[PDB]
């Protein structure tokens, strides 16, 4: 269509743009932790350490009605649940490097959408 590769404003074209990013992360080999919603009580201390709980399971089901049309909308919520899990996973277990890979590709694929905040 044209050659632009950062600007989501509109929301039409950021709709599907955050459907495809949220798409992948669902289907990434790391995200098992975000796509089911951890209690607060099977993960060391959830209550505490996170504050604003987020996890795929509530990403695409606000997705699917157009909640994140703006930028840092959707780049929050997915920073979220990266960025929260290892808050509460030790630099330990496997987990941790979920997080850090899946938030690679994430970044990487808002940087050829053009979503990023900053
Ligand atoms: N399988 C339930 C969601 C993931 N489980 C979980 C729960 C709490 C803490 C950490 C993890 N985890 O690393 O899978």
């Amino acid at each position: 269509g044209s050659h632009m590769s950062k600007e989501p404003r509109d929301p039409d074209q950021l709709y599907s743009t955050l459907k495809s990013i949220l798409q992948q992360v669902k289907s990434h080999q790391s995200a098992w932790p975000f796509m089911e919603p951890v209690k607060r009580t099977e993960a060391p201390g959830y209550y505490e350490v996170i504050r604003f709980p987020m996890d795929l399971k509530t990403m695409s089901e606000r997705l699917k009605n157009r909640y994140y049309v703006s930028k840092k909308l959707f780049m929050a919520d997915l920073q979220r649940v990266f960025t929260n899990c290892k808050e509460y996973n030790p630099p330990e277990s496997e987990y941790y490097k979920c997080a850090n890979i899946l938030e690679k590709f994430f970044f990487s694929k808002i940087k050829e959408a053009g979503l990023i905040d900053k």
